This record gives C-alpha cells, sequence and structure tokens, in this order.
C-alpha cells in the first residue's frame, strides 16, 4: 500500500457522492483529487452486469482530468477491451474472463503489457484457496500460468472481507506476493486506518496498492489521513 486507490462505482452515469445520494463521476473524481488522490479506481457497473456502458463518460473524465485511472467492469472479449482502452484508462482490469479464456488473456497481455491487470477473486474452501471464478481453478496454478504469460499486475480479493471489519487477508496477500514477480493490489476488506497500515508494511514484498470503497464513503477515515499515515511509515 505504497499507493491508495479510491473506488468509484458508476451506474447510469452516476456515482455515490462523498457526503458530509449520487452525482457525476467527474464530481467524485474532483472531490478525490482534492484530497491527494493520484489514482482512481472506476467500476463500470452497467458493463459488468450487461445493462449498458458508461465508456463515453469515462473518456470525458480522462479528457478533462490529469489523474491516473484504473478501469474495470465487463472486459471480456476484444470488443469490450477496445472500448475500455478507447476511454483513455491508464490501466484496465480483467476478472473472470481471464480464467475462462487463458489463450485470449495471453494474447492480450502480449499486446498490452502494463495496461493489463488481472483481477482474481478468491474463496477459501476446505483448506484450499480456489479462484472464485465462473469454477476457474486452483489459485496457485492460476497464478503460475498468468505469471508465466507475463502478467504485470494482480488484483486479489478474498471473497468474505467485503463485510468490512475483519481486515484484508494479509497472510494470503503475502503468500501471493512471494509466489509471483508481478506487484499486487489488495482489494476487498478495508475497515480501519490500521488495515491500510498493515498492508503498506509489506509494500517491499510486492503489495504496493490498495483499493478502498466503503471505508471511505462511510467516513471511517479520510483519504488525506491515510496518505499521510502511509508517508509516516515510508520514513
Amino acid at each position: 500500500t505504497f499507493t491508495i486507490l479510491p473506488a468509484v462505482d458508476v451506474v447510469n452515469g452516476q456515482a455515490v457522492r462523498l457526503d458530509q445520494s449520487y452525482g457525476t463521476p467527474l464530481e467524485s473524481a474532483l472531490r478525490w483529487q482534492e484530497q491527494g488522490a493520484e489514482w482512481l479506481h472506476f467500476v463500470d457497473l452497467d458493463a459488468a452486469f450487461n445493462r449498458g456502458s458508461n465508456h463515453e463518460l469515462m473518456a470525458e473524465i480522462t479528457r478533462q482530468l490529469d489523474i491516473k485511472v484504473e478501469l474495470t467492469g465487463g472486459i471480456r472479449d476484444d470488443a469490450s477491451l477496445e472500448r475500455a482502452l478507447a476511454t483513455g484508462a491508464t490501466r484496465v482490469n480483467i476478472g473472470t474472463a481471464a480464467l475462462e479464456k487463458p489463450e485470449w488473456i495471453a494474447d492480450v497481455i502480449r499486446r498490452h503489457g502494463e495496461k493489463i491487470a488481472v483481477d482474481i477473486a478468491v474463496r477459501l474452501e476446505n483448506g484450499e484457496w480456489r479462484t472464485k471464478g465462473n469454477d476457474g481453478g486452483d489459485l496457485w496454478e492460476v497464478l503460475e500460468r498468468l505469471d508465466s504469460q507475463g502478467c504485470s499486475r494482480f488484483v486479489v480479493t478474498d471473497v468474505s472481507k467485503d463485510g468490512t471489519l475483519t481486515g484484508p487477508n494479509v497472510d494470503l496477500l503475502r503468500d501471493v506476493a512471494a509466489a509471483t514477480d508481478a506487484p499486487i493490489v489488495a482489494s476487498g476488506g478495508i475497515s480501519t486506518l490500521e488495515d491500510v497500515l498493515g498492508l503498506a508494511k509489506y509494500q517491499d514484498e510486492g503489495i504496493d496498492s490498495v483499493i478502498i470503497g466503503k471505508a471511505l464513503y462511510e467516513h471511517r477515515f479520510t483519504l488525506a489521513e491515510a496518505l499521510e499515515a502511509v508517508e509516516k511509515l515510508g520514513k
């Protein structure tokens, strides 16, 4: 957690307002940039659930603002990937489709390199970490294959932490960081400021980022607070 990415979930052209209701993604982005945000994580919920697409609003955000944008949601074939890229996104994440299309994903990693992160959702079951795909396999085999295909970056999600007050699963994340040369984005379960700090502790093993939604919007801490608290570790 070197770097922190606030999450923005877009539907019908709108995102959750950081209060003190819903507004434009631009407003959200401006409100997050105010606070030291250098990267934003955007979810296109309409594309993720086949209801539509918000690509042109995304392209407006990258046009209007000079902020790095990670973009995810419904990226599953060449047509969706293109339209994701056409947005101006600094980086794009591919989830389930990556496990279900091993050759397609190698092919895209080959063409796009650092523009591609693979988002892996995992579930622990009967003592084994299984890619909660659509299944998708054993976590460790999946990682090795993806690593071998040149994947630059993974986004790892323990599918339980979404309930927020467990903590993120640091023992898994550290294991994943040790298993691949590709840097890791922790996602899912941020509850407290000290959760961010437990992660940043391990930035040198390869956990260099965290995505954070709820904890931020439910005012558990502020972004400026977390960015400085991670600075305080740096030194």
